[PDB]
């Protein structure tokens, strides 16, 4: 269940039962450049800090981002997260994350090369992702 | 970088084994095999009885065959551009530990694979799956 | 370039009313329908009773919905950019007889669509079916 | 007998009196342009319809264009496959049949056109990354 909604900047975060945030929301008419450097936590109205990690369903869906960071606190992209983000060249991926959902890169076809953490054991095929994307390379623990 | 030093026929596999000492599976002959699973020899043996390593799975060496499924063995560090291309029968792949490199279309339109595990060994891929309909999922080995 | 003159529901359908006198489908609510075979009436009444035709399916008006079937009426020209995306139960597509446009993604991740027909009034298609990978086949009238 | 080489082109004669295009030898032609011909003529001068493009019959072969003329009725099956430098595909007008992956990873080709007798065809968005539209001809 939500326990809040806090708002940062373009970021939408719900705040989980479970003491964990989802980033339901990025609004581009609201940030301050085009690279999104997700937070890797949120603060309530209380002051109590929770960690970022989901990458909500459609959270990104086609806005005007050029890059990404998605912190070490994500587990999870969710599906079409990052979805007709035509603009999408530079996603960095960290050490932690687990899971990528279906097309949650979809038709990010500026997107020309992904790495995939040693971390990742499940991810929908990246090459459905990118008409650009030629190869993927994976890291090594 | 390298020449054929012989070509060794074992059942329905062909090897060339070249002068750096290993072995590449060039072909594999249908109307040879005891059965449609391919469990792919980690080496292979030359006439004078000296062994190689089996290191990487030719390109085509596979295509269009009606394999079910196939073991590439550990020796395996590449496997070749439509090495398995067009097997309407593949389901099961295994892939083993010390695989670096799949080159592209390696997996392609092979109608029948809805799943893959990758080695944690793998460092690149060149789009090996395109076309396969039912490869949605990409499964990644733990080191 | 038009303007919305009002917005109706007719059942699970909302349409928007342009000033140019056509209305485009807008919206698919699954909740409101009485089955899951989508039959898209072909004109739609505003608060004055007057009768407009539905000449286009909206921007994803049934992107992710239960539908198994839906006939596209004679009146549609144009289908929207994913309008039947991520319909994963859809297997039966009648399009429209004066169909023009089919524009991008419209049949995007339909993972349960195996064939369509396209009518012969039909000019230009935006990539409708990527992600729908059990379409193979494509059919048409011919001469 | 059977068998009849044009340039860079082989075509097997069949009883019923076709031909089907079997092979591109890029080695043996003129320009990168494949300005297929509609028709063959055996040893004795009898002259055959080019009906069908064979399977793999320019498998990543160096074309940039091709005209498939008014004869041809089916493009068989990776006809053009791995084709990467082919960006200008000129569909005539009689094909009914467009087989499975006939232009696999054309990845140079950007548009194509499809002709009004066409009847059945593997999805065209298959074939190439950078085909964003096909259009349909009247
Ligand atoms: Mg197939
Ligand atoms: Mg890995
Ligand atoms: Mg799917």
């Amino acid at each position: 269940v939500v326990e809040s909604t806090v708002q940062v900047g373009p970021y939408t975060f719900e705040i989980w039962f479970d003491g964990t945030a989802t980033l339901t929301r990025y609004d581009e008419s609201l940030a301050g450049s085009t690279y999104a450097d997700i937070p890797a936590s949120v603060t309530d109205e209380n002051g109590q800090e929770y960690p970022v990690t989901v990458i909500g369903e459609k959270a990104f869906e086609e806005t005007n981002i050029t890059g990404v960071t998605v912190p070490d606190s994500v587990i999870s992209i969710g599906r079409l997260a990052f979805a007709y983000c035509n603009s999408l060249s530079d996603v960095k991926l960290s050490e932690n994350l687990i899971y990528i959902n279906e097309l949650a890169f979809a038709s990010c076809d500026a997107l020309k090369e992904i790495t995939i953490p040693a971390s990742v054991e499940k991810m929908d095929n990246p090459f459905r992702w990118s008409n650009a994307l030629d190869t993927v390379y994976m890291e090594g623990m």
